[PDB]
């Protein structure tokens, strides 16, 4: 006979306190871009990205992230 | 006989205290792009993309994520 | 007696020749200007010129200049 | 008695022979320009000039200058 | 008595010959120009230029400059 008692106790605060979260700038590809192409052979698949792409500014005023697993396996 | 006691107990505050959240800039590809291109051959699958794209400015005042599984598996 | 034989004679060919005058291009300003400006006390006279200004393509097919002057000054 | 014989000659072909005058360009500011300007006092005349000003791109497909003087002073 | 035979010939065939005059590129400011300014106190007078400014990109096809003087003075 198998007895699981699992008993995951958890009061864990986790937390913040700012008081002024503040004046923040973020300037990617000020500059300029330029490009020439000439005369290109190509015998497959192509892709291309240009310019000021996939820029993120993640400002959480909180961002306090809790990540957990409770995996009772039985074979 | 398979007594599973499974007691995931929680009480876990997770929190944040902003007072002002503020003045927050984001100028993604502020320059000039150019692009010229010419005499080319392809023969196969093309994208492009050119100029600002996918650019995100997530501010979440709170932004507290709590993730979690209970996978309790029998064989 | 004063005999002023003045013969300034010219047959001054100012000349140009162009087959294709062609494929000119002139992009002032591509990126962008920004100005923030605060709490500013001023007690005097201001101007102020913020942008793409007096910007020129002068692309004369001749431009061809001549200039000429004949003082005959007497006392 | 004065006599002045003035006689300037002239048969000067100033020229020019281009065959295709092309593909100029000319990107002046491609970049980003930002500015803040924050408790400032002035007691006198202010100018400001902010961005993109002044750009020539004179192409003459001639441009043949030819500049002349014949003062004849008399006292 | 004063005989002045002034007598400039002249048959100066100033010239040029371009079979293509091409492809030519002038790009000032690519980068990004950035100012900040503050508790500044002045006193007197002011100018400011901030950006790209006074660019030339000037392509004579020609550009033959003839530049003459005949200054005859008398006393």
């Amino acid at each position: 006979s198998v007895q699981i008692v699992y008993k995951p106790v958890d009061l864990s605060k986790v937390t913040s306190k700012c008081g002024s979260l503040g004046n923040i700038h973020h300037k990617p590809g000020g500059g300029q871009v330029e490009v020439k192409s000439e005369k290109l052979d190509f015998k497959d698949r192509v892709q291309s990205k240009i310019g000021s792409l996939d820029n993120i500014t993640h400002v959480p005023g909180g961002g306090n992230k809790k990540i957990e697993t409770h995996k009772l396996t039985f074979r």
